[PDB]
């Protein structure tokens, strides 16, 4: 569920407001997304999108509201392991996003472009 999300990302990257942070963000990061990635933060994003697509093949399986179990310890993000196959692959998705948007700049420049031109 995004609003797990949400938290994976404050495990993360604690000083994130992510809802808002990462909401609208390059070409993928946010609702939708097309084009080339416009940077390693982005990146994580159409990873995400991707991830999150998949996630939709599976018999009812919504990446948006399935909510899953995970561990938030002191940064090190895990998913628990009695998850069924949705919560689970969806949990997953959020993981590797979170521990990706950690490890990526983040470029002011890149805040709620033009998607319809750069993108
Ligand atoms: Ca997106």
């Amino acid at each position: 569920h995004l609003v797990q999300f949400n938290g994976m990302i404050r495990c993360t990257i604690p000083g994130s407001i992510p809802w808002w942070d990462y909401s609208d963000y390059g070409c993928y990061c946010g609702s939708g997304g097309s084009g080339t990635p416009v940077d390693e933060l982005d990146r994580c994003c159409q990873v995400h999108d991707n991830c999150y697509t998949q996630a939709q093949q599976l018999t009812e399986c919504s990446p948006y509201s399935k909510r899953y179990s995970y561990d938030c310890s002191e940064g090190t993000l895990t998913c628990k392991a009695d998850n069924d196959e949705c919560a689970a692959f969806v949990c997953d998705c959020d993981r590797v996003a979170a521990i990706c948007f950690a490890g990526a700049p983040y470029n002011k420049e890149n805040i709620n472009i033009d998607t319809t031109t750069r993108c």
